[PDB]
């Protein structure tokens, strides 16, 4: 891999130790600009205000609390995989799974599920229409009603929340929920398609995958990282990487996929090996390390198990399947088997 280069108004950072240095130094490399370049809610906040925001939901994302959702995710995954044969695995299984799970965790009522899913599609970007304005207005309306009833989910927690000498705004509550929906959907959908791609490419991996689902999910994260780069870091003060001065104000783009293929940290980076020792950076690292990582881990793990037990043979049909076009992420636009 390359030392940091500057072009198109940003530094590009590729090496694993440099990606990590940047992400671990939140006070040197900030998460929001000096102004306007557009990330919502606490993802774009710096360390102090950010912790206040993240703590509101942090306890409910511990692998401990998340695990109470295991039977629900199994039930859901099974319902959708039952009868998927011959269909688009992305739109009929991989998109639908994370959106069901997240509505359960949020506390979206049963009777609001159809509209939540339409709104969710618009908002993560899976849909674009005239209907947007209408559907957003309809969903936000329901949202306000839910905030004032109660459940055990996040909506209810955001209702009873403040942090440090100040109540949460209603725009903050919506954006908070929006950040959960947007950061957990496409990424989980992309991972599911990327695990299917590993299987397609390494057909005798299957037995080992079954014996260590976690391990297989970890190596996919490393090897076909759903998120390829994070474009939004800005130097809060001058500092040096590989003897280059990164000046205050400079945008710093950090490449996770590329860092996850660094031969300095991974022996034989271009091979798929379950049970590697070093941590991958697919979920980032530091104070912004993925809030949904335990949930994502548990969803992928059940998805793998279910996909592996449903099909005998897994060949991707490349005359109908296509990779997404966006360079920032990695996944299938559509995926058809066999
Ligand atoms: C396989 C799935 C995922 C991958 C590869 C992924 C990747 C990431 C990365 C790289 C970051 C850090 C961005 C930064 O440092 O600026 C992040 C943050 C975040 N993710 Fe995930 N993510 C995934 C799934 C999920 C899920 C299921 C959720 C649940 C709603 C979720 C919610 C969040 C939130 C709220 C943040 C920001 C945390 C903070 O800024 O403190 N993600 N994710």
């Amino acid at each position: 891999l390359n030392d940091p280069v500057h072009y198109d108004g940003a530094w590009h950072v590729y090496k694993y130790s440099d990606v990590k240095h940047v992400l671990m130094n939140d006070k040197i490399f900030s998460s929001n600009p000096g102004n306007r370049y557009s990330g919502i809610s606490f993802i774009t906040m710096d360390n102090p205000e950010h912790k206040e925001f993240r703590d509101i939901s942090a306890p409910y994302f511990l692998p401990s609390k998340i695990n109470d959702y295991k039977d629900f995710i199994e039930e859901t995954s099974n319902d959708l995989i039952k009868n998927i044969d011959n269909k688009d695995i992305i739109s009929e299984y991989a998109v639908r799974l994370p959106v069901n799970i997240i509505s359960k965790i949020l506390g979206i009522p049963d009777s609001d599920m159809p509209l939540f899913k339409l709104w969710s599609d618009y908002i993560i970007g899976n849909k674009r229409d005239e209907n947007f304005n209408y559907v957003n207005n309809r969903m936000v309306s329901r949202l306000l009603e839910i905030f004032k009833s109660d459940s055990h989910g996040i909506i209810n927690v955001l209702a009873g929340s403040s942090l440090k000498n100040r109540k949460l705004t209603m725009d903050e509550k919506i954006k908070y929920i929006m950040l959960l929906i947007i950061g957990g959907n496409e990424t989980t959908t992309n991972l599911i398609g990327n695990m299917i791609r590993v299987i397609d490419e390494n057909p005798d991996i299957i037995d080992d995958a079954l014996k260590n689902r976690s391990g297989f999910v970890e190596e996919t994260l490393r090897y076909y990282s759903p998120i390829q780069f994070l474009p939004h870091r800005f130097a809060a003060e001058d500092s040096y990487i590989n003897n280059k001065k990164i000046k205050k104000g400079d945008q710093v783009i950090v490449y996770l996929g590329s860092a996850n293929r660094d031969e300095t940290f991974f022996d034989e980076p271009d091979l798929f090996k379950i049970g590697r020792r070093e941590m991958h950076l697919a979920f980032g690292i530091g104070i912004h390390m993925c809030l949904g990582a335990p949930l994502a881990r548990l969803e992928a793990s059940i998805a793998l198990n279910d996909i592996l037990n449903h099909f005998k043979r897994i060949k991707i049909d490349y005359k109908k399947s296509r990779l997404l076009d966006n360079k920032m992420v990695l996944g299938y636009d559509k995926l058809f088997l066999s």
